[PDB]
C-alpha cells in the first residue's frame, strides 16, 4: 500500500521530531535544577552572613562571601558563566536570556541572572564596607551594619523569587513534556496499526 | 487601614500583583487564539481555491480539444488566482498584512512585474503566554508558497492559462507541472492549518494551567 508506506515514513519523522523535544525539555530541566541548586546557596550564605551580623567570627563572613561569589562565577560541563546573561566587585555579565524550543512554536527562557539577582540599587562590597568597620570600628559603624541588614534582605527577597520563578518554569516545561509523551504514544499506536 | 495587619498587607498586594499578571497572559492567549483563528479562516480559503482550480486543470486537460470552450475555464482559473492573491495579502482591522512575516506594511504578494513576486519576508512574531514562555503567532506567505524554484502556483497557473489559450507540444507536461504545484502548495497550505491547530491545544494547556494557579491564588487570598 504505497501510500500507507508514506503515512509510516511521516509518523516516524514526526516521532523523531518530539524526542527531540523532550530532548530539549530534560537538558533544560536539568540547567534550571542546577541554578537551583547553587542560588540554594547563595541564600544559605546569606542566612549565615546575616546571623553573624545579628548576634554579633571576622573568619566567618569571608567564607561565606568567597561561597556567594564562586556560586555567581561558576560554570557547567563545557565552561560557560550560567548566571552571565549571554556572556557565556562588580557585576560579570548582562541581563539577556538564553532561549530553547520545548515545542514547534513554543520558546522557553534558560537562565536567571547575576546582574538581575544582584541588582538591589552589590551586596558583595556592601560586605566589604561592612567587615572594614568590624577591623576597627567608626562613628558610622552602627549605619553599616543596617544597610548591611538591608542589603542581605534585599538579595534574599531576589534569590527566593528567581527559586520560585525556576518552579513555574519546571511546572510549565512538565506541562509540554507530558503533551509530548501522550502524542508520541498515538504516533506508536497508529504507526502499529499500519 | 492598611496599617492594621501588615505582613499580611503585603501578602494580599502580592496576590493581587500575581492575580493581575495571569490576567494579563490569559489575555495574552485569548488575543492569540484568536488571531490564530483569523488565519485558518484565510488558509482554509486558499485550500478551497486550490481545490476548485485543481478540478478545472483536471477536466481541461482535453485528449479532444473543445479549445473555445476552455475560455471559460480560463476565466474561472484566473478567479481562483485572484482570490489565492487576496487571501495572501489578507489584512487585520488595524490595517497589518498578516501573511507578510516582519513587513507588516507590505503586501505579501506582488504582480507588477508581471509575475507574482513574493515580497514578505518569513520572520517569526511572538506572544509571550506565561513567564518566559513565548508562543509564535504568525504564518508567512513566503514559506507556504514555496515548493523550491521559487517559482509559485500562481505563476505555473498562469503558464497553464497561456498553454490553455494557445497550445503547444507542451500542453501535457504543463497540465502536470500545473497539478503538481498544486498538490505541493495544498500540502503546505495544510500543513500550516495542521500547525495552527497544534499551537491551540498547546495554548490550551497553558492557559489551564494559568487557571488552576488563579485557583490557589483566589484560595489563598480569600482566607486572608
Ligand atoms: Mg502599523
Amino acid at each position: 500500500d504505497p501510500m500507507a508506506s508514506i503515512k509510516l515514513l511521516n509518523l516516524e519523522r514526526e516521532n523523531s521530531a518530539i524526542a527531540q523535544y523532550q530532548s530539549n525539555i530534560a537538558n533544560l530541566k536539568t540547567t534550571l535544577s542546577s541554578q537551583e541548586t547553587h542560588l540554594d546557596s547563595v541564600s544559605e550564605s546569606l542566612k549565615s552572613m546575616r546571623d553573624i551580623v545579628l548576634w554579633g567570627m571576622i573568619t566567618e563572613l569571608k567564607s561565606y562571601r568567597d561561597s556567594i561569589e564562586s556560586s555567581f562565577n561558576a560554570q557547567d560541563e563545557e565552561g560557560h558563566f550560567l548566571f552571565s546573561g549571554t556572556k557565556t566587585y562588580v557585576v560579570e555579565g548582562n541581563s539577556d536570556v538564553r532561549v530553547v524550543t520545548v515545542a514547534k512554536g513554543v520558546t522557553m527562557d534558560s537562565n536567571m541572572t547575576a546582574q538581575e539577582i544582584l541588582d538591589i540599587g552589590n551586596v558583595l562590597n556592601q560586605i566589604d564596607a561592612l567587615i572594614a568597620e568590624f577591623e576597627k570600628p567608626s562613628p558610622n559603624f552602627q549605619a553599616e551594619v543596617d544597610a548591611s541588614l538591608n542589603a542581605i534582605d534585599d538579595t534574599m527577597a531576589n534569590v527566593l523569587g528567581a527559586m520560585t520563578e525556576i518552579g513555574g518554569r519546571h511546572n510549565n516545561l512538565d506541562l509540554m513534556d507530558g503533551a509530548h509523551s501522550e502524542n508520541k504514544l498515538f504516533v506508536d499506536k497508529v504507526s502499529g496499526d499500519l
